């Protein structure tokens, strides 16, 4: 019993972390097989960062500039390329702590892993969701860039973020592994503002079945509703819409704790706007939203 | 900037699960230098956890009865024995993977990494404080008992805590890796109840702390107050008392942020007395109470 939020193991991308400097830039990178993944702004001072032409500021990097660290052995670059806004430096070793991995784009809602990483030297392990806006809620200082997220299905690492970019209101964007930016995020020191963090209702559904799994129920009542009736109260209250595929993922939830989704739904109704009164919910004093109804279930099993 | 619930980086942990079987009690053991350290109810079945007699039921086991797995190798046994709750599994294989380390007893307020496991096979890993009352609120499902808690500092896992027990009210209890229980609980599966679950006050003022370096301002208030002032209104709010040592902890908070330990205090008696308001504070509805003091310094300024 009990539930918490919980980061993946962090061992298989541990061994992955390398140092990059680019000049007086160091930032984190992701060594797999014979390439070291980072971001693009390695190349830039922060003078840089407020206009920056990556293509040109490039054109003045070799090789024998990028600097790779892996632990106190350096790695030696034997090519460099940019792939969107990230760069990719081939050097002459394969690592050999390389796990089974693939390069996934998550969706909003969807949870992973955040292993916070200076000068190529893990700090700590959290939980993150890509939130609805594109943004994740981190904890990133200077030096944290190229730190990344992943998801672990047994011996696979499946990595979907790493870290670029503080926007001025202390929230985090980033690329996926092919240096795609989520969301409309620039690596840029430019205006940029997030769009509504929503709350991720399928989510909070999975968290409120989490809870009774584990004894948490006094927000069960006697009201049922339907999708459209719900979703009124949704947007009035900033929640995404609940759509069918959410009710159908939901759906092993459902069968094990015998509460019908959309009965589940009528008690998020009532805790919407009736809120908690001073109550709590898996020692939580608002709504979770950064469980998956799949975390719920690896959770609420002990997958390894 | 951001600050979360971050466990330490799990890999150096990894490398010490093993599974331990007897008869048909499975679970996980810590496996350091040549010897494995396990749960001594592993020789219990769940008919021997309402009253055993530890010493009689290990007569009735041999070496070759402790199956000991370290991935998919076995480990060969070359002796046992019982250090109060846990037992001792010398095994003819030095651990290769064994980090620098060390045991340590942790007093209650003390924040550590608990990595989840599974027939020897790591699932999660989550922050948990070691509650006033000596429980911990984790996660732990049947199969978890030898999970291990731990701390790292630079290159060295203190390891504090090893899983035995989850309470009638789904709080769990455990032991150092001595095998000495925190508080007053058994490996006896009886009727054990947990004392007041008082917040732990000092780690409350150090997250306030951190509300305010990450940009969360809006509890600061024109008032101050005294220690004996304060603590009148712990006691009546079920929290811990403020120490003098408790206030000289957070001097380098109060240093580097310009508020005085008792100013934070007079912010943290009217939240106390007057509540959130519906307002958050790093995210949270409720007082955080599982960050100390070096926590909150070492997330603030990148440790790794
Ligand atoms: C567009 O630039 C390159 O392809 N540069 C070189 S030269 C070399 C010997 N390898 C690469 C290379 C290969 C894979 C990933 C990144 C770089
Ligand atoms: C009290 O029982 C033992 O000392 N048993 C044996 S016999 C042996 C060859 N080693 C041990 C041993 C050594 C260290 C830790 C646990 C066991």
């Amino acid at each position: 019993s009990g539930f918490r939020k919980m980061a993946f193991p962090s061992g298989k991308v541990e061994g992955c972390m390398v140092q990059v400097t680019c000049g007086t830039t160091t930032l984190n990178g992701l060594w797999l097989d014979d390439v070291v993944y980072c971001p693009r702004h390695v190349i830039c001072t922060s003078e840089d960062m407020l206009n920056p032409n990556y293509e040109d500021l490039l054109i003045r990097k070799s090789n024998h500039n990028f600097l790779v660290q892996a632990g106190n052995v350096q790695l030696r670059v034997i090519g460099h390329s940019m792939q969107n806004c990230v760069l990719k430096l081939k050097v002459d070793t394969a690592n050999p702590k390389t796990p089974k991995y693939k390069f996934v784009r998550i969706q909003p809602g969807q949870t992973f892993s955040v292993l916070a990483c200076y000068n190529g030297s893990p700090s700590g392990v959290y939980q993150c969701a890509m939130r609805p806006n594109f943004t994740i809620k981190g904890s990133f200082l200077n030096g944290s860039c190229g730190s990344v997220g992943f998801n672990i299905d047994y011996d696979c690492v499946s990595f979907c973020y790493m870290h670029h970019m503080e926007l001025p209101t202390g929230v985090h964007a980033g690329t996926d592994l092919e240096g795609n930016f989520y969301g409309p995020f620039v690596d840029r020191q430019t205006a940029q503002a997030a769009g509504t963090d929503t709350t991720i209702t399928v989510n909070v559904l999975a968290w409120l079945y989490a809870a009774v799994i584990n004894g948490d129920r006094w927000f069960l009542n006697r009201f049922t509703t339907t999708l459209n009736d719900f979703n009124l109260v949704a947007m009035k209250y900033n929640y995404e819409p609940l759509t069918q595929d959410h009710v159908d993922i939901l759906g092993p939830l459902s069968a094990q704790t015998g509460i019908a989704v959309l009965d589940m739904c009528a008690s998020l109704k009532e805790l919407l706007q009736n809120g908690m009164n001073g109550r709590t919910i898996l020692g939580s004093a608002l709504l979770e939203d950064e469980f998956t109804p799949f975390d719920v279930v690896r959770q609420c099993s002990g997958v390894t």
